[PDB]
């Protein structure tokens, strides 16, 4: 969305092209040049042109869901709603929602071609980006691209405060870092490992 | 208490001599000696001859405490009555008694001759008894004599289960054990500390 000489507001749709090619640092580079030369007003018209496929963010204002309209020449639109939590728990406290295991969700769309896209091959398609979401190999990925020395947070369900008590855990955790945390310290100015040598364990 | 030919009980004082020269296991063959020879009839006129102080045990049958007498020759009997929980008690649950901290307890009695020993100093010797049935040193003593290679239990008041959990405190026990339990392991087949040498911490 860029403003006109006028005052008034009035959306264009720019393009990330050859996509395919890519990891998520050079995505991320390619974004952020589009977003750059429109607030310096530097688009040409090869820009506007060759739009295979398109994305909508609804949710930032705060809206739940869209239902938007398809332009000529494209098969499909996926739109992203809000990040809150539902409008039910919007009064509850910090503390009871932490202890019944409450998350925020997202609701994303998809606005399809008929005559071309068939209603399963929709589906199948939003079940991947929900499991992609939740996978270990998609954040290894994107954390080995941004240079993260840490191993990602992992999906799990909530496990109750049963047999160990949980204070005994946290206590456990403490006593490893003070004793084996210098096996996962930023000591080497290389990004080396030598080959030869055997790799100590640090799950711990 | 020696039982007659005919069946009559009779019971007769025999002495330990000269007991201001011992430590505990010098103490403990001298009383067993005595306790040998009445079983086997082997007790001479010496034995019966000379006593200066005496001890009573009605705690035995389970009597709480008793006023005796006092036999010409001596100056004080002192006698040392059951050592269960009072009759309150005897009703109640092992979890309820654990969960308060209500401990055994023993009743001590000192029976004098007014004419040469006063009620001041009577009552100083009852308090002195009391102090070494609960001090270190005392028990530090007795399990030097008789080669006990662990530290004694002291005496403390219970702490109540605040901050850190008693469960996590248990946990740090089973650690240090598995970790420094071997410097003070029975290891040594001679009772020798090299004296250049110096000696680790081991409070843990």
């Amino acid at each position: 969305d860029l403003p006109q000489k006028d005052g008034s507001r009035a959306l264009v749709v720019a393009a990330i092209k050859e996509t395919e090619k890519m990891n998520f640092s050079e995505f991320l580079a390619a974004y952020e040049d589009i977003v750059a030369r429109s607030r310096k007003g530097k688009l040409t018209m090869d820009d506007y042109q060759g739009v295979t496929v398109s994305l909508t963010n609804p949710g930032g204002i705060g809206t739940r869901h869209s239902v938007p309209r398809l332009t000529k020449g494209q098969g499909t639109i996926i739109g992203v709603g809000s990040m809150d939590y539902p409008a039910e728990f919007q009064g509850a406290s910090e503390d009871r929602l932490a202890e019944l295991g409450v998350g925020k969700l997202v609701t994303i769309t998809s606005t399809y071609d008929h005559r071309v896209i068939q209603g399963a091959v929709s589906g199948e398609f939003l079940r991947t980006m929900s499991r992609l979401l939740t996978d270990d190999s998609f954040w290894d990925e994107i954390f080995d691209a941004m240079n993260v020395p840490y191993t990602p947070m992992r999906w799990a369900q909530d496990v109750p405060n049963t047999g160990v008590d949980k204070n005994t855990r946290v206590m456990q955790l403490i006593e490893a870092y003070r004793s084996r945390g210098h096996l996962i310290a930023d000591t080497n100015p290389l990004s080396w490992v030598q080959p030869g040598m055997p790799v100590p364990d640090h799950r711990d």
